C-alpha cells in the first residue's frame, strides 16, 4: 500500500534523530551498532507507517512510491545525507503487524538485504558489518545472514510472557526468554516468499546479541506502558542482555508520541512518569477506589503489569514498589478500604508484593514482608 | 588528633554530595548502607577526612578531651542531622589498620552507640539493620552492629590484584571468596583481644549495601595508576551477596578540587581512560621510554581488567578504543613487539582474557587479528 507515507517518514526521521542523539550522548559519542525494536500493527495503521518508517531511517533507506502510488521498493540514502553509519535493526513485528503488513515485511527484508550488500566501509554500515560476521560464522550467504524481520509464527500472538506473569507460573527470567526465542524467531524472507514465516532461531539470537539499544513507540496519553500487558510481553531488553557475551543490558528507550514532537525517553524515565501519573498518583488511585470493586481490580492489574516490566527489563526501580507498599499497605486507611472493597483482588495485590520481593525486584525491610504475610493470612481467613 | 575539626568539616561536604546524588536516583529515599574503603596514607595527609566522612554518615561528632585527644563521640541529634543515619561497611586497608587502631576502636564504639539509640528505624539505618541482624544471627544488637573490618594483623590486600596480575583465577566468585576470607576481620571495642574473624556479620552487612565508595585524588594517583583501588573495591562482592543480585551504585569522590566532586565509578573509569590509556600524550610518551614504557601500557590495561572484574564498570568502548589505538594502528603492534615482546605478549593475553571473561564485546575480526598477532609474537 501507500506506507510509510511522506508524512510518516518526516515524523520518523525526527524520532530516529532524537533516539540516536540521546544514545550517542549517553555513550561517549558512540553510535549504537544495532537497535532491537518492536513494531505494533494497530499503531502503524493509525500513523500510516511511522514506526515502520523509523526502521527505514535507521538503516538509511527511503521508500519510493511507484506509478500507482504503492510503496514497494526503497533506495539507499547516501552516507553523506545520512551523516552517520547505517544502524542495524532487529525488527520484532507483532502478530497483528504480521497479519496486516505482509507487503511491508517484504519491503523491510528486501531493504535490509540490499543495505547489507552495499560496497561500504563496515564502520559506516553496521548492517553489513554484522551480516558479514554472521555469514562467516554460519557459513551462509550475506543476504541470508541479513535476516532481521521477525515475528510470531502464522496464527500465533505474543511471547506468552504476559500470560506467564498473569499466572505467576514461571520460575526464572531464562524461561521467559527461552519462550520469547521459541515463539518470535520466525523470519520473513523476501528471497523466498513461498516459505512463509520460517524459523531462523540461530540468526535471531546472533542479531539480538549485537543489540545495544531497545526501543518501542507508545502514545502514553492513550495507552501507557502499564495500561496493558502487551508492551512488556514483547520487550527484548533482558533477552538481549542474556544473549550478549558481556551480559550488558542494552540501553532501553520509549518514544512517546503524545505531543506533535515525540519525546524519546529512557524506559526507566517512562516507568517513573507513568507511576507518577497512575499507580502512585492520588487522583488516579482514589478515582479507582471511588469505583469500588472494579477499581481495586485495576490497581491490582497495574501492579502486576509493573512486575511484568521488572521481569522483562529490570527498569522498575525499587522506589516504585516501596512507595506502592507505603501507599496501599502501610497506610491503614487505604489498606482497610482495599481489603473491604475487593478481598480477592487485595489478596492478589499481597501476592504481587510478595512475588516482587521473592523474585528480586523489590528490596524492603523484614518487618514490611512480615506485615504482608500477616495480611495474607488475615484476608484468606476473611475469604 | 585525627580526625581534626577541619577534616570533619570537609568530610560533611562530600558526604552530602554523595547521599544527595543517590537520594535523587531513589526519588527521595536515602541509601540505607554505604560500603566504603579507608586508606591509611590518605587519612594521614588529610588529618582524617575520609574517616570523618564515616562519622558524618552515621551522624556522630568526635570529641576532644582536655589533652586534645579525640577519644569518643557524641551523636548529632536526628533533628540537627535532618536525614537518616546511614549504615556503613568500613573496609579499612591494612595500612589504615597499622596506623589507626585507636580510630578503628573509636568508630566501632560510635557505630554500636548509634545502633542502640531510641530512634525511628526509618531515621537510623544502623539500628534498622542491626535489629534484623541480631534476630537472624541470635546475637546481641552491639555484636550485630559490627562494621569496622580489615585484613588480619600483618596482612594486606584481598590478593585480587595478585590474582589479576597472574591471571590465576577461575571466576569472580573466587575473587569474592578471597575478599571475604581475607578482609572479614573485625575490630571489637567491647573486647583488647586483638582481631577476630566475623565473616557472617560481614556478609550480612555487605548484603545491605546499596552504594560503594572510595576517595581518590585523581590528579595525583588515578584509579588505574595502581592496583590497590580495584583490589579493595566491594562493588561486585556486594552484588553477589544480595538476594536480588542488584549491583550497588558505585561512586568515587575525586579530591582534586577544594571540595571533592562525586562521580560514578563508571564516569571515573571513562575520564581516566581518556587521560591515560587512550591519551596520545600518554601512550606515545610511554613508547618513548623504551622497555619500561611498554610495561606501563600493559599494566594500565591489566588494571582496567581488574576494575571490570571487581565492578563491571568499564565500558566496552575503553577496550575497543585501546584496540584501535595499540593494535593495528599498524606500526603499533610491531613497535610493542620490538620494544618489549614479553610485555606485548602479556597485552595480547589481557585483550583475549577481557573478551574470554565477558568484559569486552567486539567483532570476530578484531579477535582473529589479536590471535594472528600473538602467533607472530
Ligand atoms: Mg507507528
Ligand atoms: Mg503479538
Ligand atoms: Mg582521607
Ligand atoms: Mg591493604
Ligand atoms: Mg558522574
Amino acid at each position: 500500500q501507500a506506507i510509510p507515507t511522506t508524512a510518516a517518514m518526516a515524523s520518523a526521521k525526527i524520532v530516529v534523530e532524537r533516539l540516536v542523539e540521546r544514545q550517542k550522548l549517553e555513550n561517549e559519542g558512540k553510535y549504537p551498532e544495532t537497535i532491537a525494536l518492536v513494531l505494533w500493527g494497530t499503531d502503524n495503521i493509525k500513523t500510516y507507517g511511522e514506526s515502520l518508517g523509523q526502521v527505514l531511517w535507521m538503516i538509511g533507506v527511503r521508500p519510493i512510491a511507484d506509478t500507482f502510488g504503492r510503496v514497494n521498493r526503497v533506495e539507499p540514502v547516501s552516507l553523506e545525507e545520512l551523516g552517520r553509519p547505517r544502524i542495524d535493526v532487529v525488527v520484532n513485528c507483532s502478530g497483528v503487524f504480521r497479519d496486516l503488513f505482509i507487503n511491508q515485511m517484504n519491503l523491510l527484508d528486501r531493504a535490509i538485504k540490499m543495505v547489507a550488500e552495499l560496497d561500504e566501509p563496515v564502520e559506516q554500515n553496521f548492517v553489513r558489518k554484522h551480516a558479514l560476521e554472521q555469514a562467516e560464522a554460519l557459513g551462509i550467504d550475506i543476504r541470508e545472514a541479513a535476516t532481521r524481520v521477525f515475528s510470531n509464527a502464522s496464527g500465533s500472538y505474543s511471547a506468552n510472557i504476559s500470560l506467564a506473569v498473569e499466572n505467576s507460573s514461571w520460575n526464572d527470567e531464562k524461561q521467559l526468554q527461552d519462550m520469547y526465542l521459541s515463539r518470535k524467531s520466525f523470519a520473513f524472507d523476501s528471497d523466498a516468499p513461498g516459505a512463509g514465516m520460517a524459523e531462523k532461531k540461530q540468526v535471531f539470537e546472533m542479531a539480538l546479541s549485537t543489540a545495544e539499544v531497545t526501543f518501542q513507540n507508545l502514545d502514553s496519553s492513550e495507552i501507557s506502558l502499564t495500561d496493558v500487558s502487551h508492551y512488556f510481553d514483547s520487550d527484548p531488553t533482558n533477552l538481549v542482555q542474556s544473549l550478549r557475551k558481556d551480559k550488558k543490558k542494552p540501553s532501553s528507550y520509549i518514544a512517546d508520541t503524545t505531543t506533535a514532537n515525540a519525546q524519546v525517553r529512557t524506559l526507566s524515565e517512562t516507568v517513573r512518569l507513568d507511576a507518577r501519573t497512575k499507580l502512585l498518583n492520588p487522583k488516579w488511585y482514589e478515582g479507582m477506589m471511588s469505583s469500588g470493586y472494579e477499581g481495586v481490580r485495576e490497581i491490582e492489574k497495574r501492579l502486576s503489569n509493573t512486575v511484568g516490566w521488572s521481569a522483562t527489563s529490570g527498569q522498575v526501580d525499587n522506589w516504585v514498589y516501596e512507595e506502592a507498599n507505603s501507599t496501599f499497605i502501610q497506610d491503614e486507611e487505604m489498606l482497610n478500604r482495599l481489603m473491604n472493597t475487593n478481598p480477592n483482588s487485595f489478596r492478589k495485590m499481597l501476592q504481587t508484593f510478595l512475588e516482587a520481593n521473592g523474585r528480586g525486584y523489590w528490596d524492603t525491610s523484614a518487618e514490611n514482608i512480615e506485615k504482608l504475610k500477616e495480611l495474607y493470612s488475615q484476608v484468606e481467613d476473611k475469604i
